[PDB]
C-alpha cells in the first residue's frame, strides 16, 4: 500500500508572448504554484494551479501556506488509495482558496496514473486524445477587434471566442461590423464576464437575430449571484447561455439547475478545485440535460492539459483553452502538441507527463 | 486635503486562556494581520483583521500579499476624502479574502475619526457606550460543558452561547443537563456551525421544548449553502433562526431575505470585508423587518472594538463578541472596559484606540 510520505511546492512564472490585459490587471507573465507528491516508493506526481485572485482569490502566497500548514498534515502519512477521504479531510479545512485545492488534486490524480502507469486521461476514462479550441479575443475597439478575429481565421481557428460587457456600445457595433466581415462558418463565443445588465443582455441577443452570424453562446452575461436575471436570460435567449463565474462547485450547479439559469456549465479546474468536483458537476449537469464545456484562466501548460485530460473523459467537445497560444512552444512541446486550432495530446505519458525538474532541481 | 502616503502591516499572534473548539475547528491562538495607514500629516490610522482559513478563507500570508501588493497601489497617493471609491476599486480586484478588506476599510474609519478629532463610535454616530455580549461554550463533553457553563454564570454572564454540531447524540444529551442545572434567568444560543442536517435540526429545536429552558437563538443549523433547510427550519422553528455563514455580504442578505432563510442575521466584520459593507446589510435588514445581531471570529480584542463600535452605531444590541473574556486583560484595557458581561467603550479616545505601534513593528 503506498502513502504519500512528502509534500513540496514552488512558485513559477512563466513569461507570456504578449501583455494580457484583463477587467482589473495587466500582465506579461503566468503566476503558478507547483506542488510535488511523493510516495514511499519513490514516485512522484504534480499538479499545478494559477493564482487568479480577481476570480478565484487566490494568492501564491495563501496557496503556499494552506498547502504546507494545512493540507500536508492531513496528507502526509495517508494511504493513496485513501485519497477521495483525504481529500475530503483537508478541504474541508479550507474555505475558498480553489487554485489551492486544484493544485493538490492533480498531483494526485498524478500519483494514481503513475501507479498504474498510464497517462492522467486514460485513468479517467478519456479514450480520444484531440479536443478543439477556440481563440480568445481581448476587449478592443471594433477596428482593432475585428483585425484580431482576422489573425485567428488567418491562424485557423474557426471558434472565436469574442469578450465583452466593458464597453456596451462598442459590443453592439461590433455585431454590425462582425456580420459584414464574415461568414458562417466562422462560430462566436461571447462572454461578458458579468459586464451587462438585463436590458442591455436581451438588447444584444436581439440585436444578433437582426444579423446573419453564427453564435454559439452567450456566456456569464450579468453579475455572477444574479441567478434570477440568469434563469430570465436563459428563457428569453434562443442561444444557449453559459454559467461561468456563476458556477464554481457542485452545489453552485445545483443552484443553477434547480433555478433553471443557464443552458451550459463553463467548467474550469481551478474554480472546482481540481477534478474529483469537476466531475461531480459533470454528472449533476448531466442528470439536468445540461451540457458543460471547459475552460480556464491564463494559466500553465500544465493546468490546460489537466482541463484537456478531464474533458476528454467526460465527452466535453467545447473547449476555451487559448492559452497555449500565449507561451513558447518548448514549454508543453513534450505533453501536447498544438496544431491550430487542435490541443493534442502526445502518446504514451506517465501521468500527465511533466516533470518540474528545471524549477525544483536546477 | 490629507492623502494616504504609506501603508504597513504586522503580524500579531494572540494566546487563549482556554482551547476554543467548534464543529468545524479547534485552536488554542489567534492569528491576525493588522495594517497601518500613514497621512502625509503623520496621522496613522489601523485595522485587524483574523485569519480564519477555516471560514473566510483568509490567510496572514494571502492577506498580506493583497493589501500590500494589489490594495496599496490603489490606495498610495489618494486623498482621505476619496476613500469610498478607493475601496470600490481596490476590492474589485480581489474575489473573497473578505479579512484582508476588513483590515484596510478599518483603517480607513480610524483615520476618518482621527481627523474629525472623535473615536470611530462618534464618527459612525453612536449614542451609547456599552453593550452585552453571551460568553460562548467550546464542543465538548456534557461534564466539561457545563463546568464552562457554570465558570461563566461566575464570571457575571448570563447569555451563553453553546457550541454544537460536532456530536449531535452530545447534543441531544447536554439540553437535559442544562435543564437540570440552570434557570430560565441563563439565556442560550446555540450555534452548530453547520454540523447538522435538516433532520437533526428538527429533532434538536423540538428536544428543546420538551425541557424549560430560556433559548433566544438557533445559529446555522446547516450547510451555508443550504438556504432551502435553512427556509425549511425558520419556518419549522418557534426559536429565532439565525444566518451566520450563510450570510457574508449585502447579496448574501438579499439571498436570505428573499427565501426566508433566517430571522436574524449575524453580522460579522471579517465575513463582510469591513463596515462600509457591514452598514449595507443593516439596511436591507431593516428594510425586510429581520433583525440582526454580531458577532466576531475568535480574534483580537481591536476587532472586538471595532465590530461594538458598529453595532453601537446601528442600536444593535444581541452581541456575541466574548473573545475579549479568552484573552489576558492587558490586550484591550487600554481601548476598552470589559465589566463582564459588559463592553464599554472608553471616553475620549481618538479613532479607535488601539494603540498598535506600541506594542508591533509595522513594515511596508
Ligand atoms: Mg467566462
Amino acid at each position: 500500500v503506498s502513502k504519500i510520505i512528502d509534500i513540496k511546492t514552488s512558485i513559477i512564472k512563466i513569461p507570456l508572448k504578449r501583455t494580457f490585459i484583463t477587467a482589473v490587471r495587466s500582465t506579461n507573465h503566468i503566476d503558478s504554484l507547483a506542488v510535488e507528491l511523493t510516495l514511499d516508493n519513490g514516485v512522484k506526481g504534480y499538479g499545478v494551479a494559477p493564482a487568479t485572485t480577481a476570480i478565484t482569490g487566490d494568492t501564491l502566497q495563501g496557496m503556499q501556506y494552506i498547502i504546507r500548514e494545512i493540507f500536508a498534515p492531513v496528507i502526509l502519512g495517508s494511504d493513496l488509495s485513501d485519497y477521495k477521504q483525504t481529500l475530503e479531510l483537508a478541504f474541508k479545512k479550507v474555505m475558498f482558496n480553489s487554485a489551492a485545492k486544484m493544485a493538490i488534486d492533480l498531483a494526485y490524480h498524478d500519483l494514481l496514473a503513475k501507479e498504474q502507469d498510464i497517462s492522467v486521461a486514460k485513468l479517467l476514462g478519456a479514450k480520444a486524445n484531440s479536443i478543439v479550441t477556440d481563440v480568445s479575443i481581448s476587449c478592443g475597439n471594433v477596428a482593432e477587434t475585428i483585425q484580431n478575429i482576422q489573425n485567428g481565421v488567418e491562424a485557423n481557428f474557426t471558434a472565436i471566442k469574442v469578450k465583452t460587457g466593458a464597453d456596451f456600445n462598442r459590443d453592439i457595433q461590433l455585431l454590425k461590423a462582425l456580420d459584414n466581415e464574415f461568414s458562417k462558418n466562422i462560430k462566436f463565443r461571447f462572454d461578458a464576464n458579468q459586464g451587462w445588465n438585463l436590458a442591455q443582455t436581451k438588447q444584444f441577443i436581439e440585436e444578433i437575430n437582426k444579423y446573419s452570424l453564427n453564435v454559439e453562446i452567450i456566456e456569464q452575461p450579468v453579475k455572477y449571484y444574479d441567478i434570477k436575471a440568469m434563469a430570465e436570460i436563459t428563457k428569453f435567449s434562443n442561444i444557449p447561455v453559459v454559467a461561468d463565474e456563476s458556477v464554481f462547485d457542485a452545489k453552485d450547479a445545483e443552484r443553477v439547475i434547480d433555478e433553471q439559469a443557464c443552458n451550459m456549465i463553463n467548467i474550469k479546474l481551478a474554480k472546482t478545485g481540481g477534478i474529483l468536483e469537476a466531475q461531480k458537476i459533470k454528472k449533476l449537469a448531466d442528470s439536468a440535460g445540461i451540457s458543460c464545456m471547459v475552460g480556464c484562466m491564463m494559466e500553465s501548460p500544465a493546468g490546460i492539459l489537466a482541463t484537456a485530460s478531464f474533458a476528454l473523459a467526460e465527452d466535453i467537445t467545447v473547449a476555451d483553452l487559448d492559452p497555449l497560444d500565449w507561451v513558447a512552444k518548448d514549454l508543453y512541446s513534450d505533453y501536447i502538441t498544438f496544431n491550430e486550432p487542435n490541443i493534442i495530446l502526445k502518446d504514451n505519458l506517465k501521468g500527465f507527463g511533466f516533470n518540474l525538474a528545471e524549477n525544483l532541481y536546477f
